[PDB]
């Protein structure tokens, strides 16, 4: 059946704006996962998945009679498909259990893993979800095994559907580097925003980069992806390590033995896959990745063992029984255990990738310092393992549960409590109203604002108002938010602020968050004005102010926008066409496409663009809050034609006299081509849509002044 | 970006089921067009329509001075798209203006049109929908040139994102027949459910079939599309010689002038296509579809013109400026008028499909009598035409405004207006109780109302509860309505209505058509008190019983469910699996995956299967209420294999014994295998679902019976 993405594969696709539907969600509009889960009984639920860890299924029989390793590799993957470029990925979703991961050839046998867990779901109901139990799951299973955890929060909801993520662009599994949809140029430069070395992996090759059983260049690769995973070195030592003190890999016979992943599947499988024809197809038998490795004496107990057989033998070359590369200890004798049984032992063996810990300079001195200080290693593991689960959940108001943490990370980009009263209504008009008399215009309060709250993405609730980082650095520096008009602007704001504060009693007081936020509402509510409407704009304080030591300069990096079709701004020139970043940004931004359209309409008018460009300014009268962008931009009476000097921008010109009338980028025209798109704009460039529009612009920019409010979820 | 449908291109989509979301919709969520339309001035649009007709812009200038032609092909391509076969196309849902419509070749420079009309849809706004305005233009044209067309009725509300239609499998836009992807095959049969002979073609290829100019052979392909298209010989030739009767078709040039269609076209196009190279691109120089004929004298006037040439004359074949093959009259006079040199005049020509209607044995002898009487050729094309662009609206209940025509057709599957006082809810209780104690079981009620509410179909609102037609020819007669059953329920519940209507007074009674909906809601709520739920299902009383003399019985052919996984019920064996069947009836029916689900899971412990088949029957207690579908099929407990007789049905066995539990069908596990089924399955299936179950199922049923319900919109 051909489809429109088969006609035009490059037409943008406005789908990933209206995923998470109401239509596809089959809990009530009025479910609320949180207040499920604060009834759960936490304590229960890790009861029956203690007991679980050795309970061995046929059908998929526990190694060393004990599921801890196989569930805590599958807790790490859930997490592991992170990058800290978009927020995409991460466990926070449950998103493991949708196409593609579930089918994923690194996600290998995680649907049995999955599957024992049916129980215990069903049991427990919408109290638990998905995305929530495989966490807790994994920290269950390291208890278990003898490993103190640092805490666990429940709040992950379920999600009903995959979410639209960029993968890459290689149409092969695991295709090695340099084809035609490499995902590598340059000196092994990894393109953003992927954080993998391959397609359907979670960050590198256990053999080494491309297949090649280098460690050094290894080293590489796992220092890049963990990086673009928000972990250091020392966190990724930490983990690998952490991990590799559990379990096995499995690879007992030649990997053309395994059929189908889950997707491909018959309808028979029951959602399963991977089925092997070697021998009994499981357990003993069982084949993942194709390795056959032990890493420690004792596989189902918290040891020092990998550190001592990291350093205490040395390596050689050798292949598994599937013909892949792994390391095996040189004259040592056999005492690593057999998973199933008893009268076998085995020599200690090693990835490619474990021996990086000790082969690359960096990690060598901290391989060797965790080999020295082991409760150097069980502390850092502990925190990094809670990272990992934990890095995509956004901030510490949407934690849940008697487990929580109370000390607070870097990572978390906290916000301090606030212990003081609020601002109620009449000082919000009070603040408004100084605010205007100040001098500051529309352009410059709406543009603050903007840039203020528009860092949020949804993908890991990173970024937005609160905390007034947009005063700190790096965001104060960032171009597209104007560097020398940003601090004029916040400068008159924090005197504004310091008066307030010192004419009041109490403790009453306003933070710059909230302030920046009610300066953005004054200049909407005067740009109405401006239009003759009367508009009151909605604010809710509670802001608090971020220090500099609390916001980590490095972490905040990748949410500088690069490109923000909103202020129509680019940085530089991207192989993705801009209204495909635009699309990408209203999807962080988690607008439909009604909202984006709306909004970018409104900002347009009100002279948020970067540098007053005039591009995508239909109107004649800047900051007065208008639909003029719409009934110009759909006006037949203007042809439009891309500049000789710029191929991205457009001119519009009077088609009777050849007259200039505008300039438009990309952006702003793609509202007058794509046909969904135009059918939005069209709604609001009609004769009688002119509060309709001001009323849907006073909404979306509501919304998205509030999105990092979890503190009134 | 390589996406799931990449990877996995024979899975099943839902997406199709999640449509149409209150996120892509820019109207607010309590948006009601009919009541925006009633409050229209119909007659300010009409004459605003009227001035436009003249009106001409230079950007695509009107043939003739008069762009009537050109918004009657506009509304017949509209309609044109409609297929009896599933309901799918047609006007109703103004989806010309979005891919792959807006882009067809056939629908070329209807863009031209569609952005004439922008003026006043603007002027209007959401008081007139594009569907009904492209609707109404056609018949202003027609109006404006001294035809007198049958009526209008408004309300066909506008989406906002393309229908997901299977057009075809071809990969090449206009494929001729018999390549790897044919629609056709045996001798020239052309698949279900489609209902044109190429790929972005509306009905037939103008120059013959797949190219080859023989009228007679032409025919063939003409009456099997408009049949497809639920028009007869008679209507079919007043539609053709009608349409034909206005404007010309454009070829000046070469058609390797014309470049990309408006879905590839480049953004400065904003939204248009089809832009040419040859001369000035338009007007005299126009090229659409690469023929060049003006069939009458008087293009820009209603006249017996068309009739009066193609009798008149005798016919050669010749070649456009395009090349592509047309017929002109032997030695005529240069009698037609040019389109814009009044000092030019050319001879008559027509279409390769012109002459079938007078080459065709039964069309000839209906084009002679509109030849001989050309009083009857107009009222057959008004009737015809009205039929048409409101093929697809549904219940006259949906028709709005001032135009409505009084006459009922046919067609329309008429429903009689209700005359008397409506049973109240004592009535409702009294008759449920009434049914419940005669005897009828759960399963014969259940069974019996979901087989006369669940011929509905979204795509053209036909079918449904309303009118009782599950007691007349055809509907008695379904394989799936099981018409032994059916006939003894029947029979039943007419002794019921019988002895209450006879019992009441001041002329209140009920029809069957309620009575069959009531005693199904009676069977579920007995249903859920056998599973020791006590619930009320909702009921609307106020059908109709229709005559057996108000329904036709070959339209009604296409609404037989010939698969309905609801059911467990396949006709016969199809090349489509069954799963992705199920999906298409879902669609039909207006359900998300989650009603589905919910739906079908209960359809299968209420004894709803056809032939009382136990395939999908996971339950012990039959006829009671309740989510065991779901507990049962995610039980890993069972391990499921294909049977040796047939590779649709599946053994489910106890897996550590053996021991034969169940049996099922493809649309009975995809839910335990399909990623997106299966987590909704699991929600339904866990320990704390059974309220939820009932109360979902309850609301889902309801739904079903109430979906031709628009006599309460
Ligand atoms: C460079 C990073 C890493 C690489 C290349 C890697 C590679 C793999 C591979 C290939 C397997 C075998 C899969 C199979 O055949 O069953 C595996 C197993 C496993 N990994 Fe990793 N790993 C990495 C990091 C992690 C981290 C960060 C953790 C957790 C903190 C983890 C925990 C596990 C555990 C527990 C297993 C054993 C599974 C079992 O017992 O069934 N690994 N690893
Ligand atoms: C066998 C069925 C049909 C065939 C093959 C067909 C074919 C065509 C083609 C090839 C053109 C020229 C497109 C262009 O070059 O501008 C056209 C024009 C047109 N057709 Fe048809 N047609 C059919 C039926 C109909 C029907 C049912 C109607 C309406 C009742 C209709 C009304 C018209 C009108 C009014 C025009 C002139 C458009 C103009 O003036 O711009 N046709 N037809
Ligand atoms: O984090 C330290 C400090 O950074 C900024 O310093 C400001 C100053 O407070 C402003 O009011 C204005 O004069 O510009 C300075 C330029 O560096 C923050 O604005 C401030 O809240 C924070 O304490
Ligand atoms: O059985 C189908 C049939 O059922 C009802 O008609 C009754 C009729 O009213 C009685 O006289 C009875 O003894 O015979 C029929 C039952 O066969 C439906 O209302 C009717 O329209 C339908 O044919
Ligand atoms: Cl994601
Ligand atoms: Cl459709
Ligand atoms: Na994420
Ligand atoms: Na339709």
């Amino acid at each position: 059946g051909t489809s429109n993405r088969d006609w035009w594969p490059n037409q943008l696709d406005l789908s990933i704006l209206h995923r998470h539907s109401s239509l596809s969600d089959p809990m009530g509009k009025d479910f609320n996962y949180a207040q499920a889960f604060e009834k759960l009984d936490l304590a229960a639920v890790k009861r029956d998945l203690h007991a679980l860890m050795t309970t061995s299924q046929d059908w998929w029989p526990a190694d060393f009679g004990h599921y801890g390793g196989l569930f805590i590799r599958m807790a790490w993957h859930s997490a592991g498909t992170y990058r800290t470029a978009d927020g995409r990925g991460g466990a926070g979703e449950g998103q493991q259990r949708f196409a593609p991961l579930n089918s994923w050839p690194d996600n290998a046998n995680l649907d049995k893993a999955r599957r024992l867990l049916w129980p215990i779901k069903q049991k427990y109901g919408r109290a638990i979800s998905w995305a929530d139990l495989l966490i807790l799951t994994g920290n269950v299973a390291l208890e278990s095994m003898g490993f103190k955890t640092f805490g666990f929060a429940g709040g992950r909801a379920d999600t009903w559907e995959p979410e639209d993520v960029y993968w890459g662009s290689e149409k092969i599994w695991l295709e090695l580097s340099g084809g035609p949809n490499s995902r590598y140029s340059g000196d092994r430069q990894l393109e953003n925003p992927l954080a993998a070395v391959q397609m359907g992996l979670i960050y590198v090759n256990p053999e080494g980069p491309d297949g090649n059983p280098d460690p050094v260049a290894a080293a590489r690769d796992i220092r890049d992806t963990f990086a673009r995973m928000a972990m250091n070195d020392e966190e990724t030592v930490a983990l690998i390590a952490g991990g590799h003190t559990f379990g096995k890999t499995h690879g007992a016979g030649p990997a053309s033995n395994v059929g189908a992943e889950p997707e491909a599947a018959g309808i028979e499988a029951q959602g399963l896959g991977w089925k092997s024809a070697y021998r009994t197809g499981k357990g003993a038998d069982a084949i993942t990745s194709g390795l056959e490795v032990t890493w420690t004496t004792t596989p189902t107990q918290w040891s020092h063992n990998f550190f001592e057989n990291l350093f205490g033998y040395e390596w050689e070359l050798t292949k598994s029984p599937a013909g892949a590369h792994q390391w095996v200890a040189k004259g040592a004798d056999a005492v690593i255990p057999d998973a199933f049984d008893p009268s076998k032992k085995h020599r200690p063996t090693m990835l490619t990738t474990d021996l990086s810990l000790r082969f690359d300079p960096a990690y060598e001195k901290i391989s060797r310092r965790f080999h020295e200080n082991p409760e150097q290693f069980a502390d850092a593991f502990a925190r990094a393992w809670f990272k990992l689960t934990h890095r995509d959940m956004g901030p510490r108001a949407r934690y849940l549960g008697p487990e929580v943490p109370a000390e607070v990370l870097l990572w978390q980009d906290p916000i301090p409590a606030v212990d003081h009263p609020l601002i109620d209504a009449a000082d919000a008009a009070e603040l408004k109203a100084k605010v205007l008399a100040s001098g500051l215009t529309v352009s410059q309060l709406v543009s603050t604002a903007w840039a203020a709250a528009s860092t949020f993405r949804g993908s890991d609730k990173r970024g937005g108002a609160n905390g007034a980082r947009i005063r700190l650095a790096p965001q104060k520096d960032w171009e597209a938010n104007q560097p020398e008009q940003l601090a004029a602007v916040l400068e008159t704001l924090e005197a504004i602020r310091t008066a307030f504060n010192g004419a009041q009693r109490g403790g009453k007081q306003v933070s710059l968050a909230d302030l920046i936020v009610l300066a953005g509402c004054a200049g909407v509510e005067q740009a109405a004005k401006n239009a003759g409407h009367a508009v009151t704009v909605p604010f809710a304080p509670g802001r608090a102010d971020a220090s500099q030591e609390q916001t980590d300069v490095e972490s905040m990096a990748v949410l500088e926008p690069v490109a923000d079709g909103f202020r129509n701004y680019l940085k530089g020139k991207y192989r993705v066409p801009a209204e495909v970043l635009l699309v990408d940004k209203a999807q962080l931004l988690t607008l439909s496409a009604p909202e984006m359209t709306v909004l970018l309409g409104g900002l347009r008018v009100l002279g948020a663009n970067v540098g007053q460009s005039r591009h995508g300014v239909f109107t004649a009268r800047e900051q007065a809050l208008t639909n003029d962008f719409f009934v110009n931009l759909l006006d037949m009476g203007t042809e439009w034609k891309p500049t000789a000097a710029d191929a991205d921008v457009f001119e519009g010109r009077d088609r009777a006299t050849g007259e200039l009338k505008w300039t438009g980028t990309r952006v702003d025209l793609v509202f007058g081509s794509h046909s969904q798109l135009r059918a939005l704009a069209e709604v609001y460039g009609s004769a009688d849509a002119q509060e309709k529009f001001v009323r849907d612009f006073v909404a979306v920019w509501n919304k998205v002044m509030n999105l990092d409010r979890f503190d009134l979820a």
